[PDB]
């Protein structure tokens, strides 16, 4: 499941959406697709975290990125801890949870 990194091409993030293009299922057509994050992806008390929602409205510093040892493609933020003052570095693996199906983002 997921890895749409895989075959989905010039991957960006605006926001909260991800967009990409992505190869359909005869490999080479192209689809400029897009998914928004924050209706997966949320913020646990500093960490993002897969089924929870809206992460956008408590963190800071959002991008996409590669990340250092590994080269995944990650959700990064300064997300806000429970005690309401504290913040933590977080990442997400994107390729966990998304999918590229014939051509389309998609949570899986």
């Amino acid at each position: 499941t997921g890895q749409f990194s895989k075959t989905c091409e010039d991957i960006t993030l605006d926001g909260s959406t991800l967009s990409a293009f992505c190869q359909k299922a005869d490999g080479y057509t192209l689809n400029e697709t897009s998914i928004n994050l924050d209706e997966e992806i949320g913020n646990l008390d500093g960490t993002l975290s897969w089924g929870d929602h809206n992460f956008s409205l408590t963190c800071d510093s959002i991008g996409l990125a590669q990340s250092l040892f590994t080269r995944t493609y990650v959700l990064a933020a300064e997300c806000e801890r429970r005690d309401g003052y504290t913040y933590i570095p977080t990442e997400i693996e994107l390729d966990e949870h998304i999918a590229n199906i014939d051509g389309t983002l998609t949570y899986e």
